């Protein structure tokens, strides 16, 4: 990995751009105005891509030789790079200020600042936007699985008058569904700040090399087929992968994909007929659960529940809704998304089901189905200082007004009321609003300040 | 990197699930039934991740130990995995065959298949199925890439009546909005298979180790302005940002964002008036390069071809289609993806305007919005010998007929017209459509074919 060569190729050309006589470019990114976002990810980003030495004498050479070839122009500043090797050993003259990871914040606030801490690397600052607002993704799979968490967790409260298992109600089924190896284990991680199930065991390193959790690990599955593990059995042999399957994982919870033919003749005939014996005699701890994985996502669970609740002993729970028996349960892991996820809960609650019968598998629109734009996470310059005198900078687009940038050095503030502000023009030095919640996290190449992945749970809780 | 740890929880339990005595498992994928898809990106994965010693003693024990507590539980084929070590010094026994990358196949056609070599590692083809899968993202981004040039070569073509400069007119601005720097590197590769532009210098790499180019390097940029860098001269000084700027960058072409403050005034009477004089007395080969960030794409586009269309020497090509001077030319970077582009170019040619004025930039809608739903990329099961006995299965859900997958043995075939067919239950050994499309590229941990980055964009070529 070269720092040099992980910018976008514009960038190389801004030392040229810049007004002369700039010794500072203070920048800052938001998620501009899911009304609150979780801030999480910058950690790893500041340890695997930004801290020590992270120039070489063999770095600069090689983009030197790139950038010649890739703009047919000498463009590449050699001398400031240079200048970094020299004097610093290769460590990046910078100091970013980050709210602290987990925290849940409302949209259009400061979360964190880059400035240069040393005159000659003015240009810097921005060399690096690429790099962190690349922030913007496991942010947004934090936010987004938080989103579909005060669902489940507002659904099971209304259908069972407890939060017990939520945790467990939304699985990582999206490891094969991102774009490469090293996505999988950042949404993983993300995914896992608000639930502890998870079958991206990508995330499971990551997490312990960069954050770390008391616990040995943040993440945990169960047994579960898939269609070729049923398949392969042959056609006319679905029960005999059923009986062989749940056999070997009698004592554990075992999940049965159940779709490979005909989900409902699974259903009612299978399960609930053939071998209905060897459902009845499990534990509690030990449940069989029924996974669909095709057909319209409400329809095929309230069709699978209502075959189920004609073959097995239905209780009704103290809020009125029903309830399978304990050995019994579905995870509906085809086409989730928060969307589908709340029509189901919805459809679920209409129908009289507790949401306790029910838990969620999802892949792409956990990890994949998410881009910059929903939270419009953006990096902006809103401080400079030219001939020793700073000003206030910001873009105002005249046909976009929720493009405007904000101005001066900025500080977050807890408000009277609880709330947050994010003070502009260096109004945070007046002290009328207590102390920024921007803590210094990294300074000339060093990582000032961590967080375990315990905090950062601890601080994306839901409210309740 | 473990590939032990590289695959979906669930997988890790499958050993104990396939039918007793099975000695092959047999796979392939397919995008289920944009119609056709540009095979790219197996040969990354392949070579990053498949081949050579990637099992070792400290790689298993590393793997049960952590499965161990996610699992809490033995379920890890500890023996299974120590067997490849021991066997075949840490190669995997697997056969994969696939049809030459940069191919264009139509939907719903095998694209590469899986088998395992020893009978004892019948577990081993779907174990690493979750890492294969993760082709559908070059595959998607190159298709979806393609599918672009055909869009921009017909109105490039009906305006100008010639396809030059084509190769230039979709650049990748994708880097930050992707959801890592793998991704990057992978994405921006899979964009070059189509285009020579990019800012997403993580592709260069990755192309020069994984694929290889007669070139020096497959993609290239020239120097562009961004937000900082005019915004930092203070909003009185827009100005002088612009003439510093394009007096740097003289003799080459020069992209400057313009929409800071007032797009329309900043085309009207800042490079219109002010600075025209510093414009109309560039070269060919260096253009200035106005880029409107915000607002509608098309209305804004429109307007900015409007505005200097009276403040420049238009002209009318041989196609009746209005042309800007040669020194001067548009970039539109903001909210591009293949909607909107189809949009700002049919709004174009119906108010005349040749498509020889514009380029584009494209980010997230490059690399990033996108999913594993757009083509349905798919790994099945098709085939398993069992007590010796070869049977050819499939899945079938009652509910979804889309899902449907392919029966035994798959060979790719040319039809008597040309045209592309897979044929299913071994019948390609009949020989009644000639010899197999796919080759073998990868047994028993060796890479065995390979294609250049040039072969690959010659086979991915339009019609045209
Ligand atoms: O995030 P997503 O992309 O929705 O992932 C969830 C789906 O993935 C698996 O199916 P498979 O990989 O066989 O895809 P398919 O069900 O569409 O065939 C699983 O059995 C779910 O159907
Ligand atoms: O295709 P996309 O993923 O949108 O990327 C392209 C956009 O990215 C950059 O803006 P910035 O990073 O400032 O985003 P913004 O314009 O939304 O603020 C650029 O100046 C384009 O507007
Ligand atoms: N555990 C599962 O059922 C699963 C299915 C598909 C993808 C990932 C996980
Ligand atoms: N070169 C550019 O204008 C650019 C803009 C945004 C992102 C990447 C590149």
């Amino acid at each position: 990995f070269n720092i040099l060569l992980a910018t976008d190729s514009y960038k190389v050309t801004h030392y040229k751009q810049y007004p002369p006589n700039t010794s500072k470019v203070y920048s800052y990114f938001e998620c501009r105005e899911y009304e609150e976002t979780v801030f999480y990810g910058l950690q790893y980003i500041l340890n695997k891509y930004l801290k020590g030495k992270v120039v070489t004498k063999e770095k600069i050479q090689e983009a030197k030789d790139v950038y010649k070839e890739h703009f047919q122009d000498d463009v590449f500043n050699e001398k400031g790079w240079n200048y970094i090797l020299e004097k610093y050993d290769g460590h990046l003259p910078i100091e970013i200020k980050a709210v602290p990871e987990g925290f849940v914040i409302p949209r259009g606030n400061v979360l964190f600042t880059v400035e240069n801490t040393d005159p000659e690397c003015y240009w810097l600052t921005n060399w690096i936007e690429t790099i962190l607002v690349q922030s913007w993704y496991p942010i947004t799979v934090a936010t987004n699985s938080r989103e579909q968490k005060k669902i489940l967790a507002k659904y099971l409260l209304e259908t069972s008058g407890n939060l017990d298992g939520l945790e467990y109600k939304l699985h990582d089924f999206g490891y094969r569904g991102v774009s490469s190896q090293e996505t999988a284990g950042i949404g993983a991680s993300a995914h896992l700040v608000n639930f502890k199930g998870t079958d991206t065991v990508a995330g499971l390193a990551l997490i312990k090399k960069y954050y770390g959790t008391k616990d040995p690990v943040p993440g945990y599955s169960v047994p579960a087929a898939e269609h070729s593990t049923i398949t392969a059995w042959g056609k006319d042999h679905e029960k005999d992968a059923f009986e062989h399957i749940v056999t070997q994982f009698s004592s554990v919870p075992v999940s049965v994909v159940s779709d490979s033919y005909d989900i409902y003749n699974a259903c009612e005939k299978i399960w609930g007929e053939d071998l209905r014996h060897l459902i009845v005699s499990r534990s509690t701890q030990a449940p069989l659960i029924i996974r669909p994985d095709s057909g319209n996502p409400l329809d095929t669970v309230l069709k699978v529940l209502e075959i189920l609740g004609k073959k097995f002993p239905v209780t009704e729970n103290s809020k009125g809704y029903k309830l399978l028996p304990p050995y019994l349960r579905v995870i509906q892991g085809d086409g989730v998304d928060i969307n589908t996820l709340q029509e189901i809960v919805e459809g679920m609650k209409q129908k009289m089901w507790s949401i306790e019968n029910i838990a969620f598998g999802s892949g792409g629109g956990l990890l994949q189905k998410l881009t910059r734009d929903l939270l419009n996470c953006s990096f902006k310059c809103s401080y400079v200082v030219t001939n020793g005198l700073g000003i206030n900078v910001f873009k105002d687009p005249v046909a976009d007004p929720n493009k405007r940038s904000k101005k001066g050095r900025l500080s977050l503030h807890r408000t009277p009321a609880g709330n947050f502000v994010t003070l502009e023009e260096g109004k945070g030095d007046l002290e009328e609003y207590g102390q920024d919640l921007l803590h210094t996290v990294f300074k000339n190449g060093k990582v000032t300040k961590s967080y375990s992945f315990d905090e950062i749970r601890k601080n994306a809780q839901l409210n309740i």
